[PDB]
DNA sequence: GTCGTTCGCTACATGTCGTCGGTCTGC
DNA sequence: GCAGACCGACGACTGTAGCGAACGAC
C-alpha cells in the first residue's frame, strides 16, 4: 500500500510554535490534507508521551493511530554543538530508554520539545544505533542550527558513528543534495520541521512509501529499501521557497552573493545586519561531484496551495476567503498533492479558473518566483498575461 | 446608508544558549 | 594602556492576539 507522511513536527511544547499543536488537531489537518502517516515529534517529553497514550489507540509497540491517522515515535533534539538532529525510534520501551539514558546530559528533557543534550554529535549516534535508533541531521543546510553551518562532512560530525538517513529540508531538493558524493549513500526525507497545523504549514513537505502494512518496521523497511518496501517519491517545497534558499541578511533581509558576502565579511552595508550563508552557496561550496545515483526517488516540486489561492485571491495567507476556497477543494478532491500537479486543469477549472490557471503556470514553471533567504520565505507572482488569458489558447 | 464581518499589518511572547559587541579589572 | 575576565542584548526555534480600517449582505 502506497502511504504518504510527515515525520518531523513539534508539539506546543516546544518553544515558538502554535498552542493548537496538539494530537486531534494534528490528525483532524492531517485527514483533511490527505496525510496518511503523521509523526509524532517530542517523543523525548514525557508530558507529550502522555497525551499521545490518552488520545491514541495503539497498532503494536511502536505505532499508534487517532482519528485514522498513524503516528510514529519522533524527536528533534539539539546538540551541544547547537545542531539539530532528527531521531525515530521503533518502540517507547526504546523512547524511555533513551529517556533516562540522557537526563544526566540535559537539563531541560522534561520540559521542552526540542531540547538541548550536551553530548556530541558521535556521541548522541552512537547512542542512537546502540538502540537501533534512527539519527539524521534534520535540515542540515541551515545556516543558524544545522550540521553543514558548524562542520564540513558527515565523517568530521560522527566520526566513527553511522546515521540512517538526512533531513533535506525547504530550502533544498534532492539534486543539490546529490551534489555531494557521500550524500549517494544516504536515503533522504522532505520534512517540514513544522510549527502550525494550518494547511501551508503542516505537511508542506512529505515522503511517499510503498509498505505492506503502516506500521514502524514497514517505514524502517521502505527508508533502508529492502524487503519491496520503498520510499517511492519525496514531495517537498521548492528550495528558492525557502528561508534559507538565497544568501541574505537577518534583519534587512537583502539577498548578497557569496562574493559579496566575503567581500563585506558577512557585515550588512546598509543595515548591519548579520547576512547568513544560503543552502545554495554552502552546497555550492561543499561541491563533490556532478554524478547523482540512479536508485535515487524523484522530488517533486510543490508549492503549498493555500498560498497559491491567497496569491489568486489577493489576499492574505489567513483569510478566510482562502480558507473556504482550500476546504471546498479538499472537500471535491483528495489531498493538496492531487490538486497541485495529479488533477488536471480542466478539473480544477470546475471549482476555480484562475487557481487553476495558476496550477498551470506552476506546472509549466512560468509562475514568477522571487527566492528567500536569511529568514524570510521565497515569494511567487503571476504573470497578467496569464491570468488575463482563457485555458484553451494557454497551452 | 448600517453595523456586524473580515483584512492586513504591527507587536510580542516562552527560555535556553551561542554570538557579538561593549565594559571592567588587574597588570 | 591592554590581555583577559565580565556583562548585556539579541535572535532562532514562528505563530498570533489585536487593532484600526475597509468590507459587504441588509
Ligand atoms: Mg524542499
Ligand atoms: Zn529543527
Ligand atoms: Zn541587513
Amino acid at each position: 500500500m502506497i502511504v504518504d507522511g510527515d515525520l518531523h513536527i513539534h508539539s506546543h511544547y516546544s518553544k515558538a510554535v502554535s498552542k493548537l499543536m496538539t494530537f486531534p488537531i494534528i490528525a483532524e489537518n492531517a485527514k483533511l490534507k490527505g496525510l496518511n502517516l503523521v509523526g509524532t515529534g517530542d517523543s523525548l517529553n514525557p508530558h507529550w508521551e502522555k497525551e499521545l497514550l490518552k488520545h491514541s489507540k495503539p497498532i503494536d509497540d511502536g505505532t499508534f493511530e487517532v482519528n485514522g491517522v498513524k503516528f510514529i515515535l519522533t524527536c528533534e533534539v539539539e546538540d551541544k554543538r547547537r545542531v539539530h538532529h532528527l531521531l525515530i525510534f521503533p518502540t517507547l520501551s526504546q523512547v524511555r530508554e533513551f529517556r533516562e539514558k540522557v537526563k544526566i546530559y540535559s537539563t531541560n528533557i522534561e520540559s521542552e520539545g526540542r531540547p538541548n543534550l550536551n553530548l556530541t554529535a558521535e556521541e548522541i549516534a552512537e547512542m542512537a544505533n546502540e538502540l537501533d535508533i534512527l539519527i539524521g541531521p534534520a535540515h542540515a543546510f541551515t545556516p543558524w542550527t544545522s550540521l553543514y553551518k558548524e562542520y564540513d562532512s558527515l565523517k568530521d560530525a560522527y566520526g566513527d558513528a553511522k546515521i540512517d538517513f538526512l533531513e533535506l529540508g525547504l530550502s533544498a531538493d534532492s539534486d543539490m543534495a546529490d551534489m555531494i558524493k557521500a550524500h549517494h549513500s544516504i536515503p533522504y526525507l522532505s520534512n517540514s520541521n513544522a510549527h502550525s497545523p494550518n494547511p501551508h504549514r503542516l505537511g508542506r513537505e512529505f515522503n511517499r512509501f510503498e509498505v505492506k502494512d503502516v506500521t514502524f518496521e514497514e517505514i524502517r523497511k521502505a527508508i533502508k529499501g529492502v524487503g519491496g518496501r520503498k520510499i517511492m517519491l519525496n514531495a517537498g517545497l521548492d528550495p528558492r521557497l525557502g528561508k534559507y534558499h538565497l544568501t541574505a541578511c537577518s534583519r534587512c533581509y537583502t539577498k548578497y552573493t557569496l562574493q559579496d558576502a566575503v567581500s563585506l565579511s558577512w557585515k550588512c552595508p546598509k543595515c548591519g545586519g548579520i547576512i547568513k550563508k544560503g543552502v545554495r552557496d554552502r552546497i555550492l561550496e561543499l561541491a563533490d561531484t556532478s554524478e547523482k545515483p540512479k536508485d535515487r526517488p524523484p522530488y517533486v516540486r510543490l508549492a503549498p496551495l493555500a498560498e497559491i489561492i491567497a496569491m489568486v485571491l489577493g489576499k492574505g495567507i489567513e483569510s478566510k476567503a482562502v480558507k473556504l476556497l482550500w476546504n471546498r477543494f479538499l472537500r471535491e478532491f483528495g489531498s493538496e498533492i492531487r490538486v497541485l500537479i495529479d488533477l488536471p486543469i480542466e478539473s480544477i477549472a470546475s471549482v476555480h479558473e484562475g487557481v487553476a490557471k495558476a496550477i498551470w503556470a506552476y506546472r509549466n514553471n512560468k509562475l514568477i518566483i522571487v527566492p528567500g533567504g536569511g529568514g524570510k520565505y521565497g515569494e511567487i507572482r503571476i504573470p497578467e498575461e496569464i491570468l488575463k488569458a482563457k485555458i484553451e489558447d494557454l497551452n
